[PDB]
């Protein structure tokens, strides 16, 4: 599967996240805990049949590698080594990939294998303004791979300032909301996120509550929870009630199609906000 | 997989049909429906591959037939054929398969080959009052296959109405919560769920808006949401709101380990609240 077994196990692996930082293990049921795990361990290893010589994944072994998918299992990898015993060798492989071989001087990332499910990258899927969507998505599951990996790779906190400074350079562009949300999460992870590029990131916002785009529920679902973690990160207590309580209400669908991106962040926002 | 692809194609079945039937396309995407309904025709195409000649099927081809598995598999497809084209002698194959060979004198269904995956199985994976669990569960997949396979099954009403009583003749006793929502619905469905069985039914719920049992959060939603589908049935509009709102409020996890029947129940019973 390769790309499928990513959206299999997303949902279990952020749920399992989200339960164990917000404690809610006892209403749950405590005792389906180590078959959730069972199950991440099934995809992890499932995932290492789609590790390339090069630590970078492709849905086949026989098609070139996604730079996204290489990030979004870095992503999830990282998350998922506080739950199962993920080998460093194999996260840091696939960060060492991405920043030796699909970053450009510039700080751009580049997407030389573009996935197959389309449906599993989230707003990625629109093209425009991708280059900042790319490398925004890609800067964050850096970002959430240093605690494993800035010590086996000096070279990642170099990178990922490239990215950021990309990202500052196109901010104040940008027309997309989406965009402006997840370029906006990377810029405060970055502690970036201030005066110029703050107002600009907040005035996108709808009724301060949604970084929404028409007609596109789900994407909407993920930039307002990148959105909810900058304002986390920000500490803009403020602002983040309406946020919470809008993404709390949207109907977003699990397992279903399309639904990969929005589930993972949903969870990690609401699991962030409990724990702030 | 045979097990897992249902589990696999699940959210996105119901996702669909709540959409469709509450009528929000709008805000979620028109041009996504149409994707959506690819995948869940791979998934049906998919499952074929795991009916065994007799027309049930089981995780794998060399398995022996699971009851509830093939039941399940009517529930999905007799949902399903709202959306996909289904082909009438698979659907009405595994109903015949059911009543013929898996039904007891007294109206009660014998699960021979339990699923490997206890944990698609909702409620029913705790065995406490499992031959009332299962009576209800197929029952229920039995009534929901009715408008198509009535016509060429016309033993169907009468394995149903035995069921039934078989349901009757044990609800007084029941101590279980989910049982006394799933076998209440399937009274329901019956127009039995009268007098004695009602009180019992309605006075088993907590706060009128709950049928919970204790660390047990998604065989609550999955029961609640066949407790709101009767009360829907009853048109008992005075108890449906406070279970509507408790429903609504669950944190239910898509497509996450341990979800299939809260996640087909509850977007099945919020589809039928709206639409009624």
């Amino acid at each position: 599967c390769g790309e499928q077994n990513m959206i299999g196990m997303t949902p279990t692996v952020i749920a399992v996240h989200y339960l164990d930082q917000t404690e809610q293990w006892e209403k749950f049921g405590l005792e389906k805990r180590q078959e959730a795990l069972e199950l991440i361990k099934k995809g992890y290893t499932q995932q290492l049949a789609f590790k390339q010589p090069i630590s970078a994944y492709a849905a086949f072994n026989n098609r070139p590698p996604s730079t996204w998918l290489t990030a979004y299992v870095s992503r999830v990898f990282s998350l998922a080594a506080n739950l199962i015993a993920i080998d460093s060798q194999v996260l840091c492989g696939a960060v060492k990939w991405l920043i030796l071989e699909k970053q450009k001087p510039d700080g751009v990332f580049q997407e030389d294998g573009p996935v197959i499910h389309q449906e599993m990258i989230g707003g990625f899927r629109n093209t425009k303004e991708a280059d900042v969507s790319l490398t925004a998505f890609v800067l964050i599951a850096l970002q959430e791979a240093r605690d494993i990996c800035e010590g086996q790779v000096n070279s990642l906190p170099g990178s990922i300032n490239k990215a950021g400074e990309y990202l500052e350079a196109s901010y104040l562009n940008l027309q997309r909301p989406y965009t402006v949300a997840i370029a906006g999460y990377a810029l405060a992870l970055m502690n970036k996120l201030e005066e110029p590029y703050l107002t600009k990131f907040l005035n996108t916002a709808k009724d301060r509550n949604r970084w929404e785009e028409p007609g596109q529920q789900l994407y909407n679902v993920e930039a307002t929870s990148y959105a909810l973690l900058a304002l986390l990160l920000l500490k803009d207590f403020d602002s983040v009630p309406p946020v919470v309580r809008w993404l709390n209400d949207e109907r977003y669908y699990g397992g279903g199609y399309g639904s990969t991106q929005a589930t993972f962040m949903v969870f990690q926002a609401l699991a962030q906000y409990r724990a702030d």
